[PDB]
């Protein structure tokens, strides 16, 4: 009875386009736009995904309220991981008055991570930034006391947790596969770590954990419940910040002229004698523009999803209740009409005379837009500023593998930098 929306080619595997989505999601999404335009679809197992692109369609997507396009059940792969949410789990730590302190905390975490680097050596970006961001996230979003009781084990387990987000979750988040088994085992390991910390606290007597432990119903929360809360407080900001930091360093190393400009700027700026806690909250133009361009080319979330709660018409095409509706920062961020030479790294794109990020309000979307725009955006930008203010003034970096060999692993809904990502460092002098 109802007219079928345009469908992208391919998708003849068991679960439609799901197999291709797991192997090359960006290529799939780009083909949707190339073949069909601003509104096109692909099949994700038993669900149809209406992929929107372009300013007009994206505006509809981002301005829609939860009453029209619901985000609530659009990300099933998160249910097994976690086991009003922002107000309860994110807002407190993100208040403006807390930022100065967070910048100092982040600076401290970076110095601790590079304390044993010495004069020269080599690191792997995924291993370094994944661990560093576990410490900045836990210290800032949960507590310094809590972070001090964490070590490499927590980071290793958290990573396996993130790897348990295969697209098969859209079939069922509890299917019997290896990645989901490891996901549950990883979560169980985190619960054990938290339980140990709790017993240590109780053993010999205040942060967030101290408060949660004292809540009663007989203790109201188990280690599993507390662990779920902590996992949720750090998740949205961990893989995003980890990856963005890695790609920021990669692009600087790939474009030494920009790297040189950032170095000169940092040296001049800190010449006033103020701390990172002062400068990370204020303008650092060249670095900020490198970050904006890095986010445009390497958005950590390549697809955003919603579930339609009613019927809507976008450019003559009708979206029906129950349809999965999506927008893609990966595709939108590179629309050639909006971003001249979209595949090139051009930080000048954001300088005062151009401001391509502000002019393309509905297509420059690494942080999303509208009602669900990233609430941690300011924190994330401040964190990159604080991290590189320390790293780039203390050390010099060079690629230890071909520039084109650095890449992301897109096999899971949670994008992660692929290994190896070898980089050499040497103290500046
Ligand atoms: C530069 C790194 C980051 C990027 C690129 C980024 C990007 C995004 C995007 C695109 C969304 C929208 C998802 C959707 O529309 O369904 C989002 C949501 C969110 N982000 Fe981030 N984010 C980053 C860092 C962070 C950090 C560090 C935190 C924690 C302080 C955080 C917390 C959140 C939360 C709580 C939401 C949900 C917002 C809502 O649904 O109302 N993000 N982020
Ligand atoms: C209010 C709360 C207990 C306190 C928790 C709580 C307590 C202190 C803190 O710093 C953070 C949180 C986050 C979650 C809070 C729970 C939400 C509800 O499920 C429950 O009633
Ligand atoms: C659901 C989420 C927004 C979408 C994120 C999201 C969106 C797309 C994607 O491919 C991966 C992720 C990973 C993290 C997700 C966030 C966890 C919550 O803190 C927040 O509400």
């Amino acid at each position: 009875s109802a007219v079928a929306l345009p469908r992208v080619s391919g998708g003849h595997d068991e679960h439609g386009h799901l197999e291709e989505f797991r192997t090359d999601p960006i290529g799939l999404m780009q083909r949707v736009r190339d073949e069909l335009g601003d509104v096109g679809t692909f099949q994700l197992a038993g669900k149809q995904v209406v992929l929107l692109s372009g300013s007009h369609a994206n505006e509809f997507f981002f301005r829609a309220g939860d009453d029209d396009l619901d985000q609530a059940k659009a990300y099933p792969f998160m249910t097994p991981i976690f086991g009003r949410r922002k107000e309860m789990l994110h807002n407190a730590a993100l208040r403006g008055e807390q930022m100065k302190g967070h910048a100092a905390t982040i600076e401290d975490q970076v110095r601790r991570m590079i304390a044993d680097w010495g004069e020269a050596g080599e690191i792997d970006l995924l291993d370094f930034f994944a661990e560093l961001t576990i410490y900045t996230s836990s210290a800032c979003l949960i507590g310094k006391k809590f972070r001090d009781q964490l070590d490499g084990r927590f980071a290793k387990l958290y990573h396996e947790l993130e790897r348990g987000t295969d697209p098969l979750a859209y079939v069922d988040p509890y299917l019997p596969i290896e990645s989901f088994r490891r996901r549950d085992e990883a979560r169980n390991g985190l619960v054990a770590l938290v339980a140990d910390i709790m017993n240590g606290r109780i053993a010999n007597p205040r942060d967030m954990l101290d408060v949660l432990i004292a809540v009663k119903a007989t203790p109201r929360f188990s280690a599993d419940e507390i662990t779920g809360m902590f996992i949720s407080m750090m998740f949205a900001g961990h893989h995003t910040s980890s990856g963005t930091a890695s790609w920021t360093l990669i692009e600087l190393m790939r474009h030494r002229d920009a790297y040189a400009a950032v170095i000169d700027e940092l040296d001049e700026l800190y010449g006033d004698g103020r701390s990172v806690s002062f400068h990370a909250l204020r303008q650092i133009p060249q670095l900020e523009n490198v970050l904006k361009e890095t986010l445009r080319l390497h958005p950590p979330l390549i697809i955003l999803m919603r579930v339609a709660k009613g019927e809507f018409e976008v450019q003559g095409h009708r979206i029906h209740e129950g349809d999965l509706v999506a927008a893609s920062p990966a595709i939108s961020n590179r629309i050639p009409e909006d971003f001249p030479d979209p595949h090139d790294f051009v930080p000048a794109r954001y300088e005062q005379p151009r401001q391509e990020d502000l002019l393309n309000r509905w297509t420059w979307i690494p942080f999303g837009a509208g009602r669900h725009r990233c609430v941690g955006a300011a924190f994330a930008i401040m964190q990159i500023k604080a991290i590189f203010s320390v790293l780039l003034r203390e050390y010099e970096f060079e690629m230890a593998q071909p520039p084109e060999s650095y890449r992301n692993d897109h096999s899971k809904m949670v994008v992660q930098l692929a290994q190896p990502a070898a980089v050499r460092y040497r103290r500046r002098t």
